[PDB]
């Protein structure tokens, strides 16, 4: 993987020049598209721009993401050839920045379940997660130092730790939405991939000029609350065993490790998250589903067509639980300066299972908001296993610095 | 004006067809625009649906929102001829309820200050309002029965006021702003323009299928407060004149009519909602004010040129002071049922003026995201002047039934 702060530092010190590194990602690509299939498209003309911190940052975007000059399909037939005729707000924070758009990465149709041709970069044999295939497996294949991506279940922090690569999404509506097609207002939130946690924080700065961003370093002696999402159901194994090496090594490096239950508010906001998203998604597609229904991938389809029965008044009471839950869990935050928990059930699935995996034990806080970053812990048969770090609301910087103090305590 | 409820009800008995309906609109459009110009394009075959609580009922929409049979031009050189691959959520609410889009209705650049060419309904030398000039002028004129716009300070109850005719605000983010051109996805909040209170609640029910629009009636003895938001600045003497005509109106109708002082928060609040907006509007037109900067309409190109500056410190600041304002506005609904205030500085201005009038009596509710529906009072030199109800977060039934019983009580 390539890191995003390194080639920053070469490059900032002349050691490294931006066209170097631009035309290594390049490199990179053609290197291994014709075995992991992580673009919709690839601008081989893509060169480094002149200034910006992110000058010589080559960075792939999400197909359900705007852009001008290339084509955005959304994973979807019925958007074949369609062309933006803007670029989306958040790709004009990488662009003014400097960075380089080298092109569309793979996405399911509308972001949904419908697995995409894109392959686990440990593993050809695997799915690279969904919804954000492509982000996660092109940086996970050492192709891009950065990415975009988005998260409504757990479209971001699952495929980055089934391949490996660190990521964030950050506070709901912190990036702005707008150009990125919309799944459920209301729990869609744009996302990065990188190598390391350092990598991300570098990129928001960039992004959004927040100074919570700048100058970040490991964090020390953090207070940990873990939580195993009971709720969510029953985990795999190797997602188990992931956690435990992280507390360990966290324990080690001296943090402290204590285990807590999460409130009933937050478990009943963990059942609703499928009631807001579904209710939503149907608004949203309205379109598509009216006009091209039997054109909608398979498995959205399908679920679309489950949910048409869902009502405003159900709706509506999904999001007071929703809301009890956020109020509720700010509380759990008082002894605790974070969470941890898992990143996904387990190891990556096998393609042959059509799947690109159960997001549940994502979904709760995607609707929570709180920002989450997904730190690579270890692997187990190949396939890589990684565990979630969540902060309160709103404070994403010391998500990230939790983050990178826990890479470090694993590297012993 | 044409009133939603009355066709709905003359075509439910069978009374009146659907496509007789929407000949009415074809031909009322077609003995007003060409002095009103209202329409950026008007679509002449637009033909009724055979099913549907709005069959045979013609909405005309703002040229921001998507359409995927019609440009959205975004009343931008910018967007000339392009063309929405979906429609909008909202647009396909109504269509999915038997509606027809009969047409794009002018909207200034990118909903901003830049005024359109259209012309105010009861005297052409006076503009119309805006950002939804085209939607306000359109209803003013008896065109149509129904209107989408949108309000990011004032540009749905301020061109309503200015136009004479009845339109609301819904509660922030009840009506999804998917598909529709953003300037400040914090403040955007999608409206409708009719007749009256009563066809506002017949749209929102129709789009939306929520409960609380079914069945509404008129209120009762209604607890009004009434506030001149001191903050802004005292208004123009036709304001006031019709903000006394509708206490008295109502008190003799059997309300209690309290004069009440916000809360300062509240005016805080309502202090930065520029920050918050112009903040925005910089991420949101990135790629517009980036690539093609001078095409620019002037007024937005100046604002914008004027605000480049502003910082993500104090814009979090501003959205702290506007949480802060949300709480304590609440606070005052426990003693009141609905605020009673000014739509309008005052009687629309003078086109030689090349302004829509300043919103400064609008943006705070907008960013409080109360519904707010203006209520025509009377008229000053031929000039409409309204007055706006505005209830609490989430009460927007009960914001057409006072809006209602205040429509009575003019009407004595």
């Amino acid at each position: 993987m390539i890191s995003l702060a390194d080639l920053q530092r070469r490059i900032e010190t002349g050691e490294l020049s931006p066209n170097a590194a631009i035309a290594q990602s390049h490199a990179a690509i053609e290197a291994r598209e014709k075995e992991v299939h992580a673009f919709v498209r690839h601008d081989k003309s893509a060169r480094a721009q002149a200034s910006g911190p992110l000058r010589g940052i080559a960075v792939g975007i999400k197909d359900i993401i705007d852009t001008a000059n290339m084509p955005t399909e959304m994973g979807s037939e019925i958007y074949r050839g369609w062309q933006p005729r803007s670029d989306a707000p958040v790709v004009m924070m990488l662009k003014r920045a400097g960075a380089t758009i080298i092109g569309k990465t793979t996405t399911t149709a509308f972001a949904s379940r419908d697995p995409t041709a894109t392959l686990n970069p440990h593993n050809t044999g695997h799915s690279p997660g969904g919804s954000s295939s492509g982000s996660a497996a092109a940086v996970g294949a050492g192709m891009i130092p950065l990415a975009l991506g988005t998260q409504t279940g757990g479209s971001v922090i699952q495929p980055a730790a089934y391949c490996g690569t660190a990521a964030i999404k950050p506070s709901f509506r912190m990036l702005p939405t707008v150009g990125v097609k919309c799944y459920s207002w209301a729990l869609d939130t744009v996302g990065l991939f990188g190598a390391r946690a350092e990598d991300l924080a570098r990129g928001l700065l960039a992004m959004t000029g927040r100074s919570e961003f700048s100058g970040i370093v490991p964090a020390k002696a953090p207070r940990i609350g873990v939580v195993r999402q009971e709720f969510a159901g029953a985990v795999e194994p190797a997602a188990e065993q992931g956690l435990q090496a992280a507390i360990k090594a966290a324990e080690r490096a001296g943090a402290s490790v204590q285990a807590i239950d999460l409130p009933e508010a937050v478990h009943e906001a963990w059942r609703i998250h499928p009631i807001i998203q579904d209710f939503e998604a149907h608004r949203a597609l309205a379109w598509e589903f009216s006009e091209h229904h039997d054109e909608i991938a398979p498995m959205l389809r399908a679920s679309l067509d489950a949910t048409v029965g869902l009502t405003p008044k159900e709706y509506d009471e999904a999001r007071r639980i929703g809301r009890r839950g956020r109020r509720e869990l700010g509380e759990v935050f008082e002894g605790v300066d974070v969470l941890l928990t898992y990143s996904a059930p387990g190891t990556a699935p096998a393609k042959a299972l059509a799947s690109t995996g159960d997001p549940r034990y994502n979904r709760l806080w995607t609707l929570m908001g709180n920002p989450c970053v997904n730190v690579p812990v270890l692997k187990v048969g190949g396939l890589p296993i990684g565990v979630q770090v969540i902060a309160r609301f709103g404070n994403d910087a010391h998500a990230l610095a939790t983050a990178w103090f826990l890479e470090d305590a694993l590297a012993k």
